[PDB]
């Protein structure tokens, strides 16, 4: 109702500068700070890679990515606006299905045991400070969630 | 009082530039943990600093910067806009003084986390900066509050 | 047409920072080789990955931005850029599949290099995120031909 | 006389520039270039906050800081003026006094021997490169003197 | 025949990206990535300073700086036009010159044996990742070869 | 005159952040001390290195960058600043020869510092660059002090 | 029936010889050449005393004192002999039924797997040469089965 | 009886021979503590093994075969010397039970010494054996001051 | 014929002893697998070198000289002690030939056991002396052979 | 009176096999087990030299040497009697006197802290084992007195 | 002429006490003391045989081996003794031309330079303690040639 | 006479036996050279320690126990064979004294060798004790001179 494109934008730049923080001052290159009690080379990274597939940071980069590409359109069709919605509402439910189905959030494993095949057996690979990432991610995924209502009521609104 | 709060509030996000870049920095790597046991230093880590301060501050100015836009989006509330801008502004100070029970940096942790073998000595780096700056970016906050609750009051 | 486009342009150079930056990285370093013979790594490096994907794809937005720049210039040959900027295009993607045999990211590698005593595993890092961000950058390119192709032949 | 006003701020970006490419290409994270003569984990970091408890460049950082919100002050005002001297002459004094008591310069201990608590002994810590620092103080030191007198003089004047 | 002069800030601009992607995420550093095989202080090092005077990045920096300095000087001028073509032409020659007299190109020597003092014996340093070098180069090389070209070309018609 | 004075300027500037940033670097780290002593290191280094060139330099522009800023704000002493502007130039030169004995980088040093229980042999690395851009970084002083020199004579 | 006194000083012998040659030129110290795949103190010393409570070596050093004590009685008797026997057999016996079910052999574990508390997790810990004691045993244990049916059967005889 | 003496006793020698050389061995290199606080593992050797088994049992021997030798050299006090006999047998068992609390082997003891930064876990090797071996080493000794308390008493 | 078999036996019996003591040592120790990878080399043992040389003589010297016991026993069989004396060193021949496929020591052999990762070099230490030292105590079991088949045969 | 050369022989003998059992299982090669805390080469070894100058081991060694002799001489002197005793006294009581003026025993430094050149600064040198040292020294000292005694009793006797 | 028979034995024991110092107290385990420049598996080891095929203590052992069977064949046929010292000749001949062909003594190559097949390059290997060797075998070369002159001495003279 | 030159030489052979077991041992592993090129160590010592204390001596012992069997070969000379009993037990003075320049054992030796990069401190141990025992087996072999010569020139 004309309040709702306000909100989307504060919600937007907060949810970005959010993501910043977290990226740059939190999550950080994780890995390296992935501890595996081992001694068996890659063991660490393929347990990383089994555990941690897409990492949260370009789940989410990807999510404003592909989320700021219909509103992009418009600006060029401008110079399809419902359907501009659609898609903003669609995508940004896609990267919270492919989140929860892959992470199982929104707690933050703190701890993992990893029997690939470069380790030799079940070895206690550490995650690196993760109540300061479970965390952020509640933000990044509540305001998923309000971006998400918004754009439905926006939607239902112009179908009426 | 208008000005000194955008004063104050430069001011203090010079100060936590300073924190973030150069004082507090990755502190992780300048965390030293007294072991040999793999996860014993992180683990103490995430026990005894859950949120750095760093990143506690960083949340601080972002919700402590969000009401304030929201007054320039009506422009095509404001009122609301302080009480959202002091209630926030003081959770951050609960949350701080709760958890780290500040305003002084710990020297010395010992952490006898499960990785841990045992009870293990867990050095902190630099604390006495870091409360200096903690210091400040505390006394600032103190302030924002009062000249917010004078001027939601006078009105 | 011409904004899908540049659409599509923008949104494969955001990936591709996402994925130099953050995904990729410095991938050596982050390239562990199972041995300890000085250079067997780096040799199995530049012969299972000569030209890493970050840079096919640099090159491929240079050169595939340059046919573009020769029309601005001619306005003090627009057929004969896109021409071009089609074969780069297609070029850029032959090469790939032609050297890496994607579109899916080889997690192990063997490797047998003169430096190397014997076939040791070289361990790649982060393969499916990798390939994940090849399998946008390959398909936003197999698009960019087609409306290429549209609007070439439309005209 | 209206020429301090010129000097002050010639002398104010100097300083800068040579805060720039000390914190920079000097200092450093001085730390990690630090070298404590032993193996006793912890005896490194405190025998540096116990000799370096706020580093020379984060110091100086504070000291421009505080000594440029008067100046910024009176900038609001506009759109008090001999107050906010004042301030910047006692404030430049004050990280000064702070600096000359705590690193009793100009000098540049090259090395510090500690006897902290986890060191087992008195040790020998090295300090790294400190030429090419008891200088960027002096710099940075003599400035600030030149820029109190010249505000002391602009503030007497004032008061005639 | 004023086709030039656009093909020229053409082929500079992109020799520019193209020494950015080289000197940043190619080269890098090098010689961290320039494996000796040896325990012997120094020798690394040596080998790296005598097979590798001036490395490529920073030919090629100085080439760019050179061959843009005529350029320059035209434009103060207006607010001497062949000369600065005819420098611009024998600067990157000599810039070319100098390359192919110091590292024998095109290629990239993909491993080089080192018998410098520090280092007791001949040893074999392993330079890091060569064909995405001696590539890069390649280009770099082909790009002044025209850019040469063109300059004779319009130096040859003004001369007329 | 005017004219050569700001071009080699500008030249020395990105001479400068060339040499800063990719050639010295943080000269020390790549600085190997053959010995096991710490301290031995740094100690011959702020012996045998006290400023480094890259120091020296960035000073030589600041305050040779400084008289030149005062003609700017006297517009609301120019021959002054021009004298002031060559013997600060000829002074960063003098520090120069007087210190490293240019203009050639010494490939080697031994020192017998304190910490050093010996004689030990202190490589550098990567001298004949570092002596190219000093060479470059010097010509174009003694040029910057001629020009002066002739335009401070001739007035 | 005469005979045997002979052949079991013979195999007495013979076993004695070949317990030397194990203890000292194959088990060894075997522990130290018990290869633990791991980095946490006491792992391997504890999946050692679980899978190898009393070494092979000292079990039969023990056999061989413990069953040669009551032979010493008779010569001490003599300056009660079947009673002497008796005890000749039933340790001999003994000495293999806690054999058996200890290490259950005659085969000898090529490598183990231990999940003690130390340990992290299952480790693999790899014994040391175990062709070249699978087999001694079998002799340690071949003799020791024919000293007894020998004195079985002198016992039997001495109750005819 | 005096048969059964000299039985156990060469008996109790070529166990406590087995025991030393390839059983205990040298202990402390065979014990793990986790730490790496130089003194810390020897400390607590001193701490919870003062008298290792074997050198208590070596001064067993010694001073239960002295008195067995003052008789032969009265034959250029029998009673006496089996008395003497009896109460040293007992005093070397007394200070065993009183010191490691036996007949048990203490598979892990945790050493707050003050080398040590905390309580650190110190392990100790086989501790099976050795139980084992402390068992037929004392059980002898049991019985080797019975068969002396019955001729003793008898006479 | 009896004479120069004790001669031949003393002398086998000297070599051996310096074979164990000094040239084979504990082998192991001085063998160098070209990995890190925890058992591999132990393995490659095993598989390469199950019974070792010395292991095996030791062996061939106790079975054959067991018979000759027999018969100094009997003596309160010898053509039968004979029979198995040749007969038993004629079997510590034929598994070593079988096994090492001798007489030459391998130098080198490249092992791909289970813990290891791959094929890996692992180095033998000093084969060719360890050859010279088998070639004597087989060339001393052949005559030893013949002398006893002559002996045998004889009577 | 006759018994003393019987308790001399005795106390002789088991000196001797304590001082066997010392030097092999207890001392040992003490300095090995001797951990300094340091980094520094020589500290550890120079500051043994320092607090052990000559070890306990072969001072006894010494002892029982030097106070052997003269107790061989008179065996050739008979295939000057009491003068062999004097002999067999004072040494005996010199290398009490070098021991206590040495060590100043019987205790056994647990701990000592070195300043020796090498050594950087005071760093602390741990003993190895030394309740089982302060001790065998104790059986060892008492002997001495004992054996003293008695030959200065025979001594005496003998000038009467 | 009969002092032969003594002078052989003499110098047999001399050559016999002088083998075990050297073996014991000097070569040693040598290898182990044989320092090769390098950090390449097996590079020391197969440079070792390469240079050390057959190491000088065991050349020695089997040199009195060999040299000892003969004079004890002819202690046999007693309870020929011409063609025994024909053998002890021509053996301890040819336990000296495989010396000097082999080792080219009697100096000791104080370093030695291998560029074996592990080896990357040719490096520096060491020989440990040098001087004190090429002595013994001077030692035990001379005390060979002279038990050389005096069998041949004595077979001449038997055949007279 | 004859009686003190047997006491003093069974004497000198314990003293060398505890000198070569536990005092000297295996000096080298128990060398200390601050350094870490692969060599100068090991060089360092054949240069300052040709013939170790330990193996001059026992030749000592050797050369001048030949004579002494000369006398009981003959019994199926004797001043000849002291003649020689005494130069020998000179000449090993001689060498000695010359050499190692004693009767002190140097604490501390500075050797620039060739594998030594530059003059490295290289640590003698436990110098006091080799002192001591260099000082009784030298004073020994004096007198051991001193009774040969009055013997000699009495006869």
């Amino acid at each position: 109702t004309s309040i709702g494109k306000i909100w989307l934008t504060v919600l937007f730049i907060f949810r970005i500068m959010i993501l910043v923080v977290a990226a740059k001052e939190v999550w950080g290159d994780e890995q390296a700070d992935f501890v595996c009690n081992t001694l068996q080379p890659g063991c660490k990274n393929v347990c990383y890679d089994h555990y941690f597939p897409i990492s949260h940071i370009r789940l989410w980069a990807l999510q404003l990515i592909f989320v700021s590409t219909p509103a992009l359109l418009v600006a060029m069709h401008v110079a399809t606006y419902t359907s501009s919605i659609f898609f903003r509402v669609i995508f940004e439910a896609a990267f919270m299905y492919v989140f929860y189905v892959m992470y199982d959030g929104f707690s933050m494993q703190r701890l993992v045991k990893c029997n690939a095949w470069p380790c030799p057996n079940t070895v206690d690979c550490f995650v690196s400070r993760p109540t300061e990432k479970t965390v952020f991610t509640v933000f990044m995924i509540a305001v998923s969630g309000i971006c998400i209502l918004l754009n439905v009521t926006e939607l239902s609104y112009l179908l009426i």
